[PDB]
């Protein structure tokens, strides 16, 4: 089997991407944030505190003839931005772009933090990291990809995120027309439950390439590119007037500046992030100070190849017995 679904930026800045997901019988279609940095499928629901729902489409398990309450199961998750959600668990039928999993754990939110409430375009998350990170207690549950893997033509999924444009998540096959050149594969550590890999280095603009190992995770659920302070300083040094602002919470730059590209290494291969991918617009409405899309990972404790990086590539998440990651230019 295979599945294929279009993923869409939620706003003009590509702050996140949503992908339609069918849940239950008859189908309830929710637009979910596919997140390769976490492993819970959770949704706004009929059980979510009314004051915490503001525009989202909700899952109503009582209207799904295939929904079954998972007795005694609860979940609670917190993300790197301080956001959180929690609730109980159903199993139900879940389909993504024609690919169907029966008995998928669907985690129904009773509570969500304010940042989720405020984001009307995101109806929940679909985690695609390794199932070891799933928060369902007292019995941990499997991700959608884990549940589908054995039925797929090939045990893989691919992320093809667009810059200010639609993109695609495919399951079970590699679309050889979606990229240029070759896919370079690189080793993955699953020891922290992430798609964790080691970049071979970087370049800033037309600068010489610096060979240096950068360990980080491929995370579709993070907007920006988070890299070591040394690297990030080297990047913003090439932008006149850029500086790190504590008040704003990172590097900002004059909106009139021309941003240099940023290149990261995958083995001997190179992925080039165009400069305008790194522009996240005025820090507040009407400001001529803009927020940078490359930021220091010093506070986070881990390097994150988020959407800013991933949308510059066609990315293969290979879930073979020994998982690997593939990157191609596009
Ligand atoms: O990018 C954010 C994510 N929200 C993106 C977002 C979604 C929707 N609208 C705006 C932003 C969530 C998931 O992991 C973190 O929090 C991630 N960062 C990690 C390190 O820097 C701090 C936060």
């Amino acid at each position: 089997s295979t599945g294929s679904a279009t993923t869409t930026p939620i706003d003009s800045l590509d702050d996140a991407y949503i992908t339609p997901v069918q849940i239950g019988t008859p189908a309830q279609t929710l637009n979910l944030d596919f997140d390769t940095g976490s492993s819970d499928l959770w949704v706004f629901s009929s059980e979510t505190t009314a004051s915490e729902v503001d525009g989202q489409t909700i899952y109503t398990p009582s209207k799904s003839t295939t929904a079954k309450l998972l007795s005694g199961a609860t979940w609670s998750i917190s993300y790197g931005d301080g956001s959180s959600s929690s609730g109980d668990v159903y199993t139900d039928t879940v389909s993504v772009g024609g690919l169907t999993v029966t008995g998928q754990a669907v985690e129904s939110a009773k509570k969500v933090s304010s940042s989720f409430t405020e984001d009307s375009t995101i109806d929940g998350l679909l985690g695609l990291a390794f199932s070891t990170l799933n928060t369902v207690s007292p019995t941990q549950q499997k991700t959608f990809f884990d549940n589908a893997k054995a039925s797929l033509d090939s045990p893989v999924f691919t992320a093809d995120l667009g810059y200010h444009a639609p993109g695609t998540y495919n399951f079970g096959f590699i679309d050889t027309t979606a990229y240029t050149g070759s896919i370079t594969y690189t080793a993955v550590s699953t020891k922290q439950g992430f798609w964790e890999w080691t970049s071979t280095g970087y370049a800033v603009g037309s600068g010489t390439f610096k060979s240096t190992s950068i360990d980080g995770i491929a995370d579709t659920g993070t907007t920006l590119l988070y890299l070591p302070a040394t690297v990030v300083s080297a990047y913003w040094a090439q932008v006149s007037g850029a500086k790190s602002s504590s008040s704003v919470g990172g590097y900002v730059f004059p909106c009139s500046a021309t941003l240099p590209s940023f290149t990261f290494g995958v083995g001997s291969a190179r992925i080039v992030i165009p400069g305008d991918y790194i522009d996240f617009g005025p820090i507040s409405t009407g400001s001529s100070s803009c927020f940078g899309g490359i930021q220091s990972s010093a506070g986070i404790g881990i390097n994150i190849f988020g959407d800013v990086a991933l949308k510059a590539a066609f990315v293969v998440f290979n879930g073979a017995t020994t998982p690997t990651l593939g990157f191609a230019s596009k």
